[PDB]
């Protein structure tokens, strides 16, 4: 196991509510790693354990270029220590708001990017619930790499669960289902993806509100609209992903899967199996 000590620590990449992210170099072998440091009386004291335990099972389970890696845990007398891959350009939000929008490619590309990630962790069964631009980071190389996985869930294949009863998320692209139904399910995420989408090309998210409880009255009527000059195909992607129904999003297990999200016309120009060794398009 690897000890602080192991380790130079710079500076602060991000200052979480239970944690802290510094931007750390291993000495022995001038590698780069953002390390999630965790206070253990913090985390036992406000009852956030289940949290720990949680993103370290799932990112355990992870192998795919798009999404942040965990290479190793440890821990010494105070502070629980996670040492992450470093997405050395930040967050997507951020691009968003320097930019306002993303251009038809732009946009395509980001979003296929994340559809294959989906796909991926759909197809190991686990729902990331909490899906948003702040949560998509970006490498050196400027590919996504999707974090935060204290609020995934794994489902059960034993059981053949697809829901699970965790109230987790972000008001802005929480899905009605945990807001009606009170669960969520794969079929989240894409409602998720729909809000990303569309927040790429308008530059804010759709269900737009000054507080959480009229953001969610929004979200359970499917009040939103869409801005004039939204391309075309991306507007007909989002209507298929922000249905109230969420056996009826494009993507989800109920309408057959990815092969018809990834078949959708606003992908006609990608090329899925290779994306994360392509050349993303300068934003
Ligand atoms: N692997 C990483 N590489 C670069 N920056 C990161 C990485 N992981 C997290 N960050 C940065 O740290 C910030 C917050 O990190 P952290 O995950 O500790 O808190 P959070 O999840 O945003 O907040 P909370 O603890 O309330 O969930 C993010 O905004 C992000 O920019
Ligand atoms: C092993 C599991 C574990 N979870 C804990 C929570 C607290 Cl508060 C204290 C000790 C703990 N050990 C473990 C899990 C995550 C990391 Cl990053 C390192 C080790
Ligand atoms: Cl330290
Ligand atoms: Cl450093
Ligand atoms: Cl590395
Ligand atoms: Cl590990
Ligand atoms: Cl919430
Ligand atoms: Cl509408
Ligand atoms: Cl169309
Ligand atoms: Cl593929």
């Amino acid at each position: 196991k690897k000890r602080p000590e192991d380790f130079k620590f710079g500076k602060i990449l991000g200052e979480g509510s239970f944690s802290t992210v510094v931007l750390a170099r291993e000495l022995a072998t001038s590698r780069e790693y953002a390390i999630k440091i965790l206070e253990k009386r913090h985390i036992i004291k406000e009852n956030k354990v289940p949290y720990v335990t949680r993103e370290r099972d799932v990112m355990s389970r992870l192998d795919h270029p798009f999404f942040v890696k965990l290479y190793f845990t440890f821990q010494d007398d105070e502070k629980l220590y996670f040492g992450l891959s470093y997405a050395k350009n930040g967050e997507l939000l951020k691009y968003i708001r320097k930019i306002g929008s993303f251009d038809e490619t732009c946009t395509r590309f980001y979003t296929a990017e994340i559809v294959s990630a989906l796909e991926y962790l759909h197809g190991k069964g686990i729902i990331h619930r909490d899906l948003k631009p702040e949560n998509i980071l970006l490498n050196e190389d400027m590919h996504i790499q999707i974090t935060d996985f204290g609020t995934a869930k794994v489902l059960s294949p034993e059981s053949k669960q697809a829901r699970a009863n965790s109230f987790v998320g972000t008001a802005q692209y929480v899905s009605p289902e945990l807001l009606t139904e009170k669960s969520a399910c794969k079929s989240s995420d894409l409602w998720a993806l729909g809000c990303i989408i569309y927040q790429l090309v308008a530059g804010l998210p759709p269900f737009r509100a000054g507080n959480e409880g009229l953001i969610f009255a929004k979200i359970i009527k499917l009040e939103y609209d869409f801005p004039e000059k939204f391309f075309p195909k991306a507007r007909d992607l989002v209507e298929k992903l922000l249905v109230l129904d969420a056996t009826k999003r494009l993507g989800c297990e109920e309408m057959e899967g990815y092969g018809p999200l990834k078949a959708h016309p606003f992908f006609e120009s990608v090329t899925w199996e290779n994306l994360h060794q392509q050349t993303p398009p300068k934003l």
